């Protein structure tokens, strides 16, 4: 419905603004797949246990799972961000969609390398937060976007994508996938994969900051959007995480401690807040563009 | 709003499939603007006429709006493959669109290293059938697949993105910076720039043939959406590059040769039927999947 075009504007693009920033980042340190070794993985894989066999197909699948629905449901923000008139910010977002599915990519590739072809579906059955977040919350809220491309629906989108699914649960699976492989020096391609979808998750998170900020910045309601919707979503989030524990008996194999990764994802969580009250009464400018 | 992950089905995904090929392929290949050695064009430029710089300038101004605009509107394809289960091509897509960025971040930085700074949407005033394909045609038939995912929806879109928009128009573009830019050994970062873009494009035109061809095997009714769009949009294109070569008398700088354009792309559109005809009567399985 194109009126306009941005790249062509009167001083072209700002480099210097955060998102075009984050796309030349994501350009710099673009990782291959087909670099990452996964020709040892399996050695190590058959020499786990049933139990520890069990528990990192069920972290891998949660993995995998969310990569893909993040995958699909980042869609909505590329148009919020047309809406808004925001190239730089659509820009972005089309490396972050592409990042989300070559993570898609190579958790998919590690499951073949370690010999998992069957149906993995039966591994969130008895996961029902889970399914509730990204299931439900995530396409949802994402999809709201759609229809209501408004800073407070961002806010919202932002929170449940950004701050919940990767700034608290997905950091708190690389620590269990850290907790896992690195001490034993087991699953090099696991390891490996682990660093560089880490690696650009920094950066998907810093724009989910950027975002938050500079609606909060530009009107002090977006604040209350993004507290309330948090506050919703953390006791889910740590609900998840129980109930992966409970299946183990809250003894899962790798030692791993119920009370640790609670505390982790909580403090994960909790950082959140302060990262975007900073902006509360900050010129708009000092965030933004 | 969802059911099941495609990533956790039973023998994976298949990384033998036409879009995981393209992906995989786009990983291979990927390029990084900041190689672009564009500190030597400006010196090529300032040498060049004054009506040399005005045809080159528009010349630019059709193509990074072009890449905006498929950036913006290859986003409803996306929604349209989430609907038919199609994960490998939701995948591709992304990186599809992430290519559409970068497109637009590299004519935008060689913009720049030329010292071009003023609001270029005049150069589009006198082009009116360029607007009416990248402002109207291209955004409208798109978005209709939001709505309607359907086999005939998408056939239509791929013939406006695919076909005429990158098959048709992007070619002969191309094919223009070849005929300025190479015998006189000038531009070198234009040069490279056009290379590497063109690389990226096979991969999507290889996508958009695929598309068209799988649903026009799975039934014959798709052909006559394939063939009906393409004949409304054959002259729509021709229009467009008559009226580029109109402004200049029909004798623009560069001895650019009016009549040898038509017939370039004319000659791409037309090829694009028999790429897709032969999917008539074939078994879906000797295309897809
Ligand atoms: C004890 C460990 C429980 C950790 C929870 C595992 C859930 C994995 C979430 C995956 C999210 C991926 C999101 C993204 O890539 O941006
Ligand atoms: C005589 C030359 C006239 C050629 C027409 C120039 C129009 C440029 C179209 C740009 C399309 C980009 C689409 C894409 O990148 O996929
Ligand atoms: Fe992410
Ligand atoms: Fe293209
Ligand atoms: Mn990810
Ligand atoms: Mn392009």
């Amino acid at each position: 419905t194109r009126t306009r075009s941005g790249s062509l504007a009167a001083g072209g693009l700002n480099w210097a603004s955060l998102p075009l920033k984050l796309f030349a980042g994501g350009n710099a340190k673009f990782w291959h797949p087909a670099d990452i070794d996964f020709t040892r993985d399996r050695a190590d894989w058959e020499k786990l246990s049933d139990d520890e066999r069990d528990y990192a197909t069920r972290l891998c699948t949660q993995f995998i799972a969310g990569e893909e629905a993040v995958t699909e449901d980042i869609q909505p923000f590329m148009s919020a961000m047309r809406a808004e008139g925001r190239l730089a910010d659509e820009m972005y977002l089309t490396q972050f969609a592409f990042e989300e599915a070559k993570h898609t990519q190579v958790f998919r590739m590690w499951l073949d390398a370690v010999g998992i072809s069957e149906d993995l579906h039966r591994y969130l059955d008895d996961l029902p937060a889970y399914r509730q977040i990204f299931y439900a919350e995530l396409p949802e809220c994402l999809n709201a976007l759609s229809a209501d491309p408004s800073p407070a629906a961002q806010v919202r989108a932002s929170v449940t994508y950004n701050h919940i699914v990767e700034g608290m649960l997905a950091l708190t699976g690389y620590y269990a996938w850290h907790k896992i492989c690195v001490e034993r020096a087991i699953l090099p391609g696991m390891q490996e994969l682990v660093r560089r979808i880490g690696d650009d998750e920094r950066r998907h998170m810093a724009w989910g900051t950027f975002t938050c900020r500079r609606h909060v910045a530009a009107d002090d309601a977006n604040w209350t959007v993004f507290e309330t919707r948090m506050n919703e979503l953390i006791p889910l989030a740590l609900r998840l995480i129980e109930e992966g524990f409970a299946l183990y008996g809250d003894q899962p194999p790798f030692d791993l401690s119920k009370d640790d990764f609670l505390q982790y994802s909580t403090d994960k969580g909790m950082r959140r807040f302060g990262t975007i009250s900073n902006a509360r009464g900050r010129p708009v400018a000092e965030i933004d563009v």
